[PDB]
C-alpha cells in the first residue's frame, strides 16, 4: 500500500500479514457472500494493483469463482482498452503516461507506475479502478452462488413474524432480484401462510409501518424471535 | 528484515514470530501446493538472503523437496557465477566487491555484507534475486509433487461442473497455465468424458459457450458440488 | 435418408440430385432451408433442431452422431 | 490466366485442358487432403475469376464438400462486400470501379472487366484474392472431411511404431497445432497409450529424444521377414 | 522458377506440368531413395524456395521421412541465421530485406522477395542453397530408411559372380564406406560361398582383376542362378 506522513499518498509500504490472515479467513469460511465486499473494501485501503494481485493470488480456494473474477477482469479491462485510445509505455520527459487496461491489472506495469500514477496531483487512482472492477466480478460470482430461494421457503404456523422475519430478510438479502419485486414480495410472502389472525393485522399495517409494531403483533401465540443466538 | 524509514537509513531488525508462524502455518498445512509461493512473495520482500534461509532452514516437513531445493538454486546461482568471475582487474580500497552466487544464496555472505549490495550504488538487490530462483526452483518441486495430471483431470460422468472446475483450475495453476491449452480442452477434452445433461448444452451452445454461461446451468442434475455453502 | 444413412452420405446424395435438377433460384433457397431437413430421419431431424433453427453447415455436416450405420461412428485414421 | 511478357506488358490466354485435368485428377485421385492445396497454388498461378470459377464447377466428387467449399465461398464473399462500402451512381468512362464480393468470385463481372482490374496500373488483384478464398476454404473442408485430430490417433498396441510415426506427421500437417501442444503430445499421450516395448523405450529416452532417436527406437520389429518375437 | 535468361528482361513462372507428374510419379514408384536425389537436383535448377516447398509440401506420402526432412531442413537454416545473422532487415521506407536461412528455407519468405533476390546485382542464389540443404537432408533419410547395410551384402549360399554384386555396389551407394574395406570384403565377403573351383580362381584374380575379368571367370563354373556356358 501506500502511506506519508499525513493523509495523502508518497511513500510504499508492505502488505500486513494480520490483513492476509485475516482476507484468507472470510474468503474461506463465508465464500461469496455480501459482507465480503465490504470487508475487501475495509482490508484494501491504500493498496496498490500490485497488492490487490497479492490478495487475489494468494487465496487457494474457490479456484473456478476465481477464474471466472479473472476472465471478467480481463473482459471489463478490454472494454477499458478499446474505449479510451492509451499510447504505449514511453513518455516524453516530465509527464508519468496514462495508463491502459493491462496496466490497470498490474500485467504490463511494475509498482513504481502504480505509485507515479496514485501519488500525482491530481491523481489517476489504478488501485480504486482495479478495485472495481474486482468488485464487479465478486458480485456476478455472488449473484450465481448466495440464491437460496425466497419462493423455495415456507411460513409454518409455529413461527410468527417476529421469528420469521430473521430468516426471511437473510433469504430475500441472499436473493438479488430488483427493489420493486422486493416492495411486492414484502407484502406479500409475509402475509402467504400467516395464520389470519397473524394475516389481518399484518395486511393492515403493510411495510409502510414500523417494522417494532410487525414484530410485537401476535404475542400469544407461536416462537419467540426475541432470542437472537439462544433457541 | 532490512526496515528502512527514509531513503538512506538502512537498517536491520530481527525476525517477527507473527511472520514466522504464518510461514511454518503454511508450509505444513498448505504444504507444495501454488498459493504457498505468492504467500511466500509477499512476506518476503524486506527478507534477507540470511532471513530467507532461516525460514527454508526453520521447516521439518518434506524433506527430500527441501533438498531439491537447495540443489536447484545451487544451479541458479551457478548460472549467475559463470556469467561474472567478479571484478575485470583487482577489487577498489574499501569498495563492497563484485557479489557471486554463493553470496547471493548468503552461504559465503556476512550480513552485513548481503546488506552492502542492497546499500549499493548501482544497487544490487541479492534478497530479490534469491526469491526469485526460490520461487523458479518452487514451481517445480510444486508442479512434481503435485496430486493431479492435466491430462487425466476433466469433467467425468457425475460433476454438474462445479466439482471438476476447482479440481482444473488448481492444476492448471501448478502447470504453466498455457491459454491456447485451455481454450483446447474447454471446447474439447474436458467435454469428452462429461455428465450428459451438461453435455448437450455445451454441444447445443458450442462457440457460444463459456464458463459463466456453463457453471451458471445443470442445477437439476443434483451432482456433486450442487450445495453453493454460504453461512 | 435412408435408415442407417450417415448425415455426410445423405447431403452428398442430395446435392447431386439437385445439381442434376432444375428448379428456381428461390425454390432451391428453400430447398436448402427447410426441405432437406423435413426428408432427414427423426431422430437426425430433432437433432437439427435441437442444434439450432439456422445452424451454420460446418456444425450440421459435423452432426446426428450415431443415427447412422457403424461406418460413421468415431472416426479415426 | 495472365502471365508476364516481354513484347506487351502482359498476355492472357485460356484456361488449358491439360491443366484443368490435372486439377480434375488430383480431385479425383488424392482427394481432399493436404497435398492437393500448394498445388492448387502453383497450378492456378496468374488465373483469373473465370478460370478459378471453371476449376471450381469442373470438379464432380465429393459433391457434400465441393458444396461446403462454395459456401466458405459464399460467407467469404458475404464478407468482402460487408467490409467495402464501394461508390454509388453511373460508372464513368474512365474508371474500372471498385469489385464488390460478388465481382470478386465473377458473378456479377464479365471476362474483360476481370482483367481490367488484374491488368490495371496500379493493380487490384482479384484473381490472387479469389485463388486466397478458395485455398482458405480447402482447409474448412480438409479439416472436417480429414479422419480426426491428432488427440485421438491412439497408437495401437502391438505396433511396429513405423506406420504410427507416419500416420501421426500425416495427421499433424492438417493440424493448426502450436510448438508446445507438440511437444506436450510428444511428451505425453505418444507414451500413454502405445506397443509396451516402444512406451518403455521413449519414456526411458524421455522429452530430451531428438528426431533421428524417436525414427530409430523400435529397430527391428518391423524388420524384414515376419515378425512376431515378443508377446 | 525464374525464367528468360540472356534476353533482355527477367520473369518468373509457376512449376511445370510434368514436372510435377515426373516428381509425383517418381515418389509413387520409389519413393526417396538415391537415384531421386540428381533427378529432383535437375529440376530443382533455377528453383524458387516457394517451388521447392511446393515439391515437398504436395507429396502426401512418406510423411514420417518428411518431418525428418523439416526437421533436418529447421536445423540447417538454423546453423545459416547463425552462421549469417540479417542486420539489413526491417527498416522504415523498405529494403531488399537480406536472406536469413528461414528466408532460404521460406518460412519467413514470400514469393515476390525471392524472385527478387535471384534477379538482383549481384544475384542471391537461394535455391541453389536451399536444394543443398535437401540433398543433404535426403541422404540423412536414405541411411536410416534402408534396410540393407554393408554385413547383409555377404554372399548367398552358392551364388554366381551376377546378382551380389549389383547388391554389393547398391548397397555402397547409400553408404560413406571407405575403398580399402571395399577391396577387403571383395576378395573375402563377396566370394566367400561360392563352389571351390569357382571361388579359389576369383580369390587369386582379385583386386588386380577388372570387374569385367572377374565376371568373365569361371565360364560353366558359376552358381545354379547363371553356371555361364551358354552360346
Amino acid at each position: 500500500p501506500i502511506v506519508q506522513n499525513l493523509q495523502g499518498q508518497m511513500v510504499h509500504q508492505a502488505i500486513s500479514p494480520r490483513t492476509l490472515n485475516a482476507w484468507v479467513k472470510v474468503v474461506e469460511e463465508k465464500a461469496f457472500s455480501p459482507e465480503v465486499i465490504p470487508m475487501f473494501s475495509a482490508l484494501s485501503e491504500g493498496a496498490t494493483p500490485q497488492d490487490l494481485n497479492t490478495m487475489l493470488n494468494t487465496v487457494g480456494g474457490h479456484q473456478a469463482a476465481m477464474q471466472m473474477l479473472k476472465e471478467t477482469i480481463n473482459e471489463e479491462a478490454a472494454e477499458w482498452d478499446r474505449l479510451h485510445p492509451v499510447h504505449a509505455g514511453p513518455i516524453e520527459p516530465g509527464q508519468m503516461r496514462e495508463p491502459r487496461g493491462s496496466d490497470i491489472a498490474g500485467t504490463t506495469s511494475t509498482l513504481q507506475e502504480q505509485i507515479g500514477w496514485m501519488t500525482h496531483n491530481p491523481p489517476i487512482p489504478v488501485g480504486e479502478i482495479y478495485k472495481r472492477w474486482i468488485i464487479l466480478g465478486l458480485n456476478k460470482i455472488v449473484r450465481m452462488y448466495s440464491p437460496t430461494s425466497i419462493l423455495d421457503i415456507r411460513q409454518g404456523p409455529k413461527e410468527p413474524f417476529r421469528d420469521y422475519v430473521d430468516r426471511f430478510y437473510k433469504t430475500l438479502r441472499a436473493e438479488q432480484a430488483s427493489q420493486e419485486v422486493k416492495n411486492w414480495m414484502t407484502e406479500t410472502l409475509l402475509v402467504q401462510n400467516a395464520n389470519p389472525d397473524c394475516k389481518t393485522i399484518l395486511k393492515a399495517l403493510g411495510p409502510a409501518a414500523t417494522l417494532e409494531e410487525m414484530m410485537t403483533a401476535c404475542q400469544g401465540v407461536g416462537g419467540p424471535g426475541h432470542k437472537a443466538r439462544v433457541l
